[PDB]
């Protein structure tokens, strides 16, 4: 077996039994070999533990010949951000973004904030931090505090045309994560009134774990929206490189929509654009992007294939239904606030509420939001569905887990890879009693 802190994408581990100090400062010392030349920058989230495991990662780095841009306390994307801005030779993010509070872990990136995944260097860190049983050097390199945050904000509000926003009231719910820091700094700059719910960074998470998806999070939202009579919503994880929109209902927007939405804010400012989007939920995305004179282009889900595809068609923006929305111009990496600036604008010009906006686009294509199923054996499940919508021809393809398209209807069944569990993904053009009966149809099959 091997270190199980280390997935595909990240390091993820409980603290300390997976991820601890030690671990940590052999992670900066591996780090430091894979790497091209230059600094690197780090960065932490609210959680308890993460300054420690911070400063256990500096001084492996350091002890390795790293000088170590420490830019504090922060969200993932301000990692990225400055990673690139700083032209450093990498960057990493110490966070669990939305796990549970005994739970730690990291994202790195190289050069230009490009992702580190298991087969673009993750494993041999693990391999080689697996097998290192030297003794802690001592550093040889100094670490630099830089906390201001001035080029992100600049960068941030270069996005909007600031003499076209409203005064909207805006609720924003940070979760007592990180991002409340960030709107602060931004709302002298801006005409929004804000009301703050769950605000103060607080790594005891009094009010529960930042997780947006969570129910009882999503009614705090949505009723500070209702009670305040506030245009929209906005609540992010942890470390803020997810957004979460509720309309001025208190509605919880389906992040499919949003892309869409997205596509369409940013072409309006770079016509004739790529729009990279995934194969789970696809026919509203392409429609609005091609509406809005731009070209949709299809990509695997995961945010280390949208930033590939993205670097390769030169795409302005690419967006996934679980809201993750990735940028050209933000170094081609996601930000949790990029977002809702656009949307805020969008709302600003257009006289329409976010609720108009999104409504138009769900009865056009109602959509069945992602569905897990825990199964005994996912190749008979998905032979099950398939043998049983045979005799109805569908188009099939293979981008990512099985898309059958049947004309009226669609879905897109993908089986992961560590567990048996397929997600099913079912959207209808303009039907959404079709949509109930087909979604209910294959969750049979995939039962029992
Ligand atoms: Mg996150």
């Amino acid at each position: 077996m091997t270190l199980p802190a280390f997935k595909a994408y990240d390091i993820r581990g409980r603290v300390p039994d997976e991820l601890n100090e030690d671990l940590a400062r052999r992670i900066g010392v591996a780090l430091a070999a894979q790497l091209d030349q230059g600094p690197v920058v780090l960065g932490h989230d609210v959680r308890l533990a993460s300054p420690a495991l911070q400063e256990a990662l500096s001084a492996g780095l350091r002890a390795s010949g790293r000088d170590v841009i420490d830019i504090g306390l922060c969200g993932t994307e301000e990692v990225y951000f400055q990673t690139d801005y700083l032209k450093a030779a990498g960057g990493v993010m110490v966070t669990a973004s939305h796990n549970p509070m005994d739970y730690n872990g990291m994202k790195l990136v190289r050069e230009q904030a490009r992702p580190i995944s298991s087969d673009t260097g993750l494993f041999a860190i693990r391999d080689t931090v697996a097998a290192d049983t030297a003794a802690p050097g001592e550093p040889t390199a100094s670490e630099q505090s830089r906390t201001d945050k001035t080029a992100y904000l600049e960068h941030l509000l270069s996005y909007v045309d600031r003499s076209t926003l409203k005064p909207l009231k805006l609720v924003v719910n940070a979760g007592n994560g990180g991002a409340g820091l960030i709107v602060d700094l931004l709302a002298p700059h801006l005409p929004f009134e804000f009301v703050r719910v769950f605000h103060e960074p607080d790594g005891n998470f009094p009010n529960g774990i930042p997780n947006p998806l969570l129910p009882e999070n999503r009614d705090a939202t949505a009723k500070a929206v209702k009670d305040n009579g506030a245009d929209f919503g906005i609540a992010w994880d942890g470390d803020f490189d997810r957004c979460f929109f509720f309309d001025h209902t208190g509605r919880f927007i389906e992040g499919y929509y949003l892309v869409g939405l997205l596509a369409q804010a940013i072409l309006a400012k770079q016509p004739g654009g790529k729009v990279v989007h995934d194969p789970r939920l696809t026919w509203n995305t392409v429609e609005q992007v091609e509406e809005a004179g731009g070209i949709p282009v299809l990509c695997k889900s995961g945010h280390a294939f949208i930033k590939e595809k993205m670097r390769s068609e030169n795409a302005v923006y690419g967006g996934e239904m679980s809201a993750h929305h990735y940028f050209r111009e933000f170094a081609y990496a996601d930000s949790g606030m990029i977002p809702w600036l656009l949307i805020a604008e969008l709302v600003s010009q257009s006289g329409r509420s976010l609720a108009d906006l999104v409504e138009a686009r769900m009865q056009k294509f109602p959509c069945s939001g992602e569905i897990n199923f825990k199964v005994a054996d996912a190749k008979a499940s998905v032979a099950r569905v398939m043998e049983h919508y045979a005799s109805l021809s569908p188009e099939l393809d293979y981008t990512d887990g099985i898309s059958a398209d049947f004309g009226q209807w669609r879905f897109n069944l993908r089986s992961s890879n560590t567990e048996p569990l397929l997600r099913l993904n079912v959207e209808t053009r303009g039907d959404a009693a079709l949509l109930e009966t087909r979604t209910q149809e294959i969750s049979n099959l995939l039962r029992g």
